[PDB]
């Protein structure tokens, strides 16, 4: 009884003997017995115990450690709960002396109580006590012997420890875990120590299905599980590596397969489990049991020393989940009171008759409503596994039947009736039939009725016929926001042909491009602008100058001649930007829609912002227009200051105004008559950041949408701040006819919670990009789930609890490997939190291709501020690993042309 | 004039548009100018300037710039210095319109000021401007034409960016960066903006050594200034592998050869340089000609860019140094108000006839006199490189003629006569025949006169010489601090043999080890202590039971047998230890030493509580025993209290104690008495952290040195804290008869300030190590500076300005690119510095072989501080890179047996 600690028994050592009263390395039991008990023989049957196992009569001399064989356990006492107040609170207690560092205590009310120093013993350790505690009493309180093999003195694994060479497990733990640079986040947890427990069994069906499969293919039931939760992991986290924990015996010589033994060996170990597109379930299942036998061969370093070993910054956890698979006088309980420290998740596989799998969970980082999904997806990975295993591996099901039916079927429930045999210009013309004399147009003092827009569109239209215009036909209009712009646009649609908004402030050359790129003969302008236009080739009409041409024509409203397949507006998006070809079909049910949702009728006052060359002001124009209201353009002045277009919306009367998301931003901090005409405001564009207060007069919806989708996808009121809601206001739901999907990178869906690709099937659905048949094909896919078209948006987004869709970002600006664990979006609202902070916008990387370098960008308020100051209040609410290197205070953000914050154009620090 | 700009204009357009009004980018320049002027023509002459050069009339567009044909420059007004107070400190503004990016002013007493924007100029291209600007001035106050070329557009700078491949540049720097992970660090400056300049001034005969050597090898001045800053920074920095900056042209074709033109270029970029031990000055200076020529090919990527492309962390410098070679109505001065940014060191090379080197220093940075001496440096280095230029980089020689004198000559003349004919024992009999009554040694009751000691050491000497016991024999001694033990190391000594104490409380087998190692065949011991000695076939006589045999034996002196080269004692250092052999020579110079610096006299009252096993015991008995003076063996008990101590110490009257370094540290917070007869406390053994109180009533002498070494080396009173003071206090200067050395890992000698590995050469030096022979020829070498023998510590050190000694650390602990800028005992003095932190060390990797993550062990005084408050406290105070990842409070240090930190104990973080 001369033997030297293990490394990982001497840095317990160490921690103990020289860090503050602690208690890391306190383990308790507690055991709930009921009945009655020979009390003299249920100690006799511990001392036993203590008197065969080495490490339970082991003492500490200090770097060496001494078995003796002497002594053995304490009762205290015996004889409105109590017991967790103090008598359990209270232990901060252990000496490293012969006396076995082990006391006990059993009760009145029949309790017992087991402490113990993890320097002598492991999580598998206690359940071969309790066994051979109770086997030595039941045989014993019947006057019989409890006969069992004499065991390994645990003298034995420190000689073995010694046998082995740690730079060959060294080297293996380095090469096997190099790529992996960050802990596979689980991204259903929640932002910021009690645990629970949800029970998930298993029927007696699939238990023997999945014991029968691992049968028929050299598996074992642990593999099926850890595979199982592989699977789910990779969902969940969108990474095609993960890393989880596994319990193993970490006690060897093939000693595994025969015999039990006590003191503290490796008991956790990192499994790093990759899945390619070509898996097959099969193979791959193979292949997972070999890497879970083979990492048992290099179990003789510990998992601190595999931590800093391996490509994981100091400090951070290699996984946050553990997958356990206890391969194993009545007794009522055992809880386990090493609450001390616990795994965030840890899967607990029970291999009785039935399978249970217990989720054990930290209830700050998960959700009931959370870990419950999970269950189910289990079940549903487990079930797909047994019931055809020459499957693909990223094709397997997860989400139940009634997940599937909600988020694919039931929340895209929003057919709607809308009026699919007519046209943009129609509608209007029916509009300005029953309400001639009504404003249609305002400018400052200029003003159209609905009367004079109609007719001196059909003048232009003729004009316009005339000059070769038809259906399919492209119109450039390059013109400044007036009401000779709104009788262009109005003048083209009636023609048939489509118009192409030219900014009258874009340079001459991207001018050039697009004109080269849609191909147009004709633009219409103004005598302001007509000299800005290059010289291509293409006539140009002033509707200033050359009124008097069109003067001449006729006011009559013409035949209709176009269908709703007929193009009625090319707009380019941000190489170089794309046309996108947008239908009639498009508009129609967006205008219906718009109508519906936010009861336009003729006595609204509509605003009209947005230039002309975003597609905006397409749900400015339109839904207005066609309804009856009165459509009121806005100096770019009275834009460019917060509380002035404020007092200018309360003064002209305006119903329902959109706003660019920069600009409502801004607006919302001002403060508000209470009893205004502006009932609506809408918002979209980029991720508004800030919820309104209560005392706003107006409701605030925010919206989204590609170009490719006639404006407007998802929409969806925003409230005030509760307390479930997400650091950012939803962008809503599906508008009619749209249905949208989250996916990942296999097209497969995902549940609640998980972050995929937004792609939606819609009636708003561009033709395709001019000029890009390739990229047509690309982006705009058979739909998987109907026999409609799906585009992908490029967009990163996820399902919320009740339906709506949380907006995260861009797919390209998500790297893998390097998936934080927290959102970015997170860090921006926590930012946002202290006062001093208007906005922040927290980007990966604004440096180049070699490093990330996460940075924060901060408006602040007033000059008070500074950006270590922030550091520290950054740190103090997230830890590190969730604070940028570099903070960079803006006086503003770059906005693009549209109102989205331009990245490219961001400021990269030092 | 269509054209973008460069990634470094974009970068600096951004910055400048949406960081608040920032003033980073505006470059000052200001013109004592004195005569007079014609104001008139004098314009004219900027206006020229400007009317050709396309920068000086160019604008942005915002992605774009613009040169137009028609801006200049506007005078503001002309006609108590009052200037620089507003008149100059007002500037935080410039519009990137047309109008020149350039304002001027000329003044009543005659002061010219231009402010301009980096968008569109360089360092280097406002000289030219000057100059061309005075020569369209004088062929004009003149009515002549100043015909100047036509100068390139630098249009076409920026179409030859584009031409250029970015990846073939980036993996360049890459490839070529790659080990290189921290900045050379400077270690001659200054803990914690003005800059002053130091002018050195070549001769003008090593100036044209220089040239001519330029001629004769095909390198430019400008290599050898390089070069020899390359080699000074080496020195300083202890790395073999140095990156500064160097000024480049940035403007390429080989129009570097003919032409000079205005812009915004690259121009600084880091040169790495290497130095081998082979290398030889010649040849190395060759390949730096090329690497000098090299990187210029690739010089179209920025210094962010470049920095970020390293493997340099960010938010850190890749460099601190600089080096510029300027190839380049009377002008008085050309003051440069770009004050806004410079490098802490740059140095200057001005090739005029005589070549002028200036050195541009943070004087938060450096000192006058660390500068001074860099001067001297490079002086002392160019005049080596022109001297011989076969000879070997590495041995080339940096010290000035005084420096090498003081260092080397001054500082370790310390011969001192001290009796070298005598012995130990000798002494003592001296010193007990003239005072046989006083009380030479005190344990609590039991006393011993000199004749009491004298007498029964005699005896012991005569039984001991009887059991074969002569000069060089071993004799061990296992006994408990005693009087008996007293005895027994008097014994030994008159016997003529050498002791070698054994602890009482060490285990059987390293009590076994040293038995084998030392081969003694006789162990002096006592009845208490006699069973725990292994039974090796030595003899083991008891002081205490067999005292009887030992009376019956003569207490007359014997004749003096030993000499001065014979063994006294064998002590082990902390594979295995290793016995030191320490002769009677050494120990007669230590005590000579001792008696004089702390002047010693019968009177004084001296402790005794080091553990015999440790040389410090050795330093405790013999300058005591030697001077009559009484010794008092103190009972470990009052050891184990600070406050304790303090109080007996006082009770006693103690006049002199050696406390270990982690108790002084205790009781200096102790509030003492002002009235005690201790005088002096003295320390040594670990590195003392804290400096006294004035309150102390005793003065308090630090003191360093390793066993090979007869106990001390170095010695120094240590004051009360002034503020010139290192963090921790020195350990000293050489004691008599011992000369030390800072040397280099070449073994070169390095100047103040410069961190190197201590060498000692002293008549204390042990005669070697027992039975390892391949180690003593390791360790103790010839003398490269004189005919006598030299021993390497293995402890890092520096000279400070007057001559002490700073003690650092290990060389061992050193490890090379990661040498952090930051002494680590400097965090240790700062986290000390905040209340609540009563002890804080800072080690490099206390983690394995892979990372290191430098971790902070703290000692609080009360449980109020935490691991958090404590981090923004350091971040706080130091930058980052300056603060440890890990943070660990403990309880208490891991002390070794003899007082000294015992790192490997140390707990792991996390
Ligand atoms: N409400 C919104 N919240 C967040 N991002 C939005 C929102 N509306 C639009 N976007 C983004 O803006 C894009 C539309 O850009 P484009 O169609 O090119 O003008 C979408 O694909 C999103 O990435
Ligand atoms: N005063 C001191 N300050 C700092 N380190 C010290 C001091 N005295 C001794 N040392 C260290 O202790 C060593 C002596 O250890 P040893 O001779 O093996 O007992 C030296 O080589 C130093 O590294
Ligand atoms: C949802 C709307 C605000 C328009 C959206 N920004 C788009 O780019 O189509
Ligand atoms: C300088 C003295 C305190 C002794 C020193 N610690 C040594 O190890 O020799």
């Amino acid at each position: 009884s001369i033997y030297p600690l293990s490394p990982m028994q001497e840095g317990m050592l160490f921690h103990s003997l020289y860090t503050p009263d602690s208690g890391i390395y306190c383990s308790q039991t507690l055991i709930t017995l009921e009945g009655e008990i020979n009390l003299t023989v249920f100690r006799q049957a511990w001392e036993k115990v203590v008197e065969r196992h080495s490490v339970l009569r082991t003492l500490f001399l200090w770097i060496v450690r001494k078995k003796v064989d002497l002594p053995w356990d304490y009762q205290d006492w015996r004889n409105l709960l109590l017991q967790t107040e103090r008598q359990q609170g209270f232990e901060f207690k252990v000496a490293p002396l012969m006396r076995c560092l082990m006391i006990q205590l059993s009760d009145q009310t029949y309790k017992f109580l087991c402490n113990h120093h993890h320097i002598i013993l492991d999580g598998w350790s206690m359940p071969i006590i309790y066994q051979e505690v109770l086997g030595f009493y039941e045989a014993g309180i019947q006057g019989k012997s409890h006969h069992l093999p004499s065991p390994r003195p645990y003298q034995d694994y420190i000689v073995w420890l010694q046998e082995q060479n740690p730079s060959v497990a060294e080297s293996y733990w380095q090469r096997t875990l190099e790529g992996f640079m960050t802990p596979t986040p689980l991204r259903v947890d929640r932002l910021q120590p009690t645990y629970k427990e949800y029970n998930c069994h298993l029927s007696a069906s699939l238990s023997k299905d999945l014991q029968s499969l691992a049968q028929k293919h050299n598996l074992t039931l642990s593999t099926l599980v850890q595979a199982a939760w592989a699977i789910l992991l990779s969902r969940y986290s969108g990474e095609s590596e993960v890393l989880f924990g596994v319990t193993v015996s970490g006690r060897p010589h093939d000693l595994s397969g025969v015999e039990r033994r006590v003191g503290l060996f490796i008991n956790t170990l990192p499994l790093r489990v990759s899945i390619r597109e070509s898996d097959l379930l099969l193979s791959w299942l193979q292949e997972l049991q070999q890497k879970q036998a083979e990492i048992q061969d290099y179990a003789y370093v510990s998992l601190a020393e595999i931590q800093r070993l391996s490509d994981i910054p100091p400090g951070v956890p290699l996984f946050e989940s553990l997958v356990v698979f206890e391969n194993y006088s009545l007794r009522v309980k055992d809880v386990e009171n090493f609450e001390e420290t616990n795994y965030p998740l840890t899967v607990v596989a029970i291999p009785r008759q039935e399978l249970l799998i217990q989720l054990i969970y930290d209830t700050s980082r998960f959700t009931q409503d959370t870990i419950e999904r999970m269950a189910g997806h289990l079940q549903t990975i487990l079930t797909g596994i047994v019931t055809d295993p020459r499957q693909r591996v990223t094709q397997l099901p997860i989400l139940t039947t009634q997940e599937q039916h909600q988020l694919l079927v039931e929340w895209n429930n929003t057919e709607a009736d809308y009026p699919l045999d007519k046209s943009l210009h129609q509608l209007f013309e029916e509009q300005a039939a029953q309400n001639p004399q009504g404003i249609a147009v305002i400018f400052e003092d200029q003003k159209l009725t609905y009367q004079q827009l109609n007719n001196r569109g059909n003048q232009l239209a003729h004009c316009l016929r005339d000059k070769g215009v038809g259906p399919e036909s492209l119109v450039g209009i390059f013109m400044e926001r007036s009401l000779e712009m709104v009788i262009g646009l109005l003048g083209i649609l009636k023609a048939g042909g489509a118009y192409v908004p030219l900014d009258p402030d874009y340079p001459t050359e991207r001018l050039g491009d697009i004109l080269s790129d849609s191909g147009v003969s004709l633009v219409l302008t103004q005598e302001s602008l007509g000299d800005f236009l290059p010289q291509t080739g293409a006539e140009s009409l002033c509707l200033d100058r050359d009124w008097e041409k069109i003067a001449t024509y006729s006011p009559e409203n013409h035949f209709n001649l176009t269908t709703p397949e007929n193009l009625a507006y090319v707009i380019y998006t941000s190489g170089k930007p794309k046309g996108v070809l947008i239908s009639h079909r498009g508009l129609m049910n967006l205008i219906c829609w718009h109508q519906d949702a936010f009861e336009i009728t003729p006595l609204d006052k509509i605003t009209q912002l947005a230039r002309i060359a975003f597609d905006a002001a397409v749900w400015e124009l339109w839904p207005c227009l066609t309804a009856g209201a009165s459509l009121v353009l806005v100096k770019p002045e009275i834009m460019q200051s917060p509380p002035d277009l404020r007092d200018w919306l309360i003064a002209q009367e305006i119903t329902v105004s959109f706003l660019p998301t920069p600009l409502v931003e801004k607006i919302l901090s001002l403060e508000w008559d209470e009893n205004i005409a502006l009932r609506i405001i809408l918002t979209g564009g980029d991720k508004l950041h800030h919820y309104p207060s209560g005392l706003m007069p107006f409701k605030l919806i925010n919206n989204y949408g590609p170009t490719e989708n006639s404006v407007v996808t998802t929409s969806g009121l925003v409230r005030d701040y509760e307390e479930g809601n997400p650091p950012s206001p939803s962008i809503g739901k599906p508008v009619y006819n749209t249905k949208i999907y989250i996916l990942d990178q296999n097209l497969q869906p995902l549940p609640i919670g998980v972050p995929g690709e937004l792609h939606i099937s819609s009636v708003g659905l561009a033709r395709g990009y001019l000029n890009r048949l390739e990229l047509t094909q690309e982006k705009f896919i058979s739909n998987p789930f109907n026999s409609g078209i799906l585009y992908k948006t490029g967009d990163l987004v996820r399902y919320l609890p009740e339906g709506n869709i949380e907006f995260l970002g861009r797919i390209d600006n998500q790297v893998k490997l390097r998936g934080l664990r927290i959102e970015l979006g997170e860090i921006e609202a926590v930012l946002e939190t202290h006062s001093e902070v208007e906005k922040a916008v927290v980007i990966l990387r604004e440096d180049t291709s070699d490093n990330q370098r996460l940075v924060a960008y901060i408006v602040r308020k007033s000059p008070s501020l500074g950006i270590g100051e922030l550091r520290r209040f950054l740190q103090q609410q997230l830890p590190a690993y969730m604070v940028p290197s570099a903070f960079v205070i803006l006086s503003d953000f770059p906005l693009n042309n549209n109102g989205k914050i331009d990245r490219k154009k961001l400021p990269v620090p030092d």
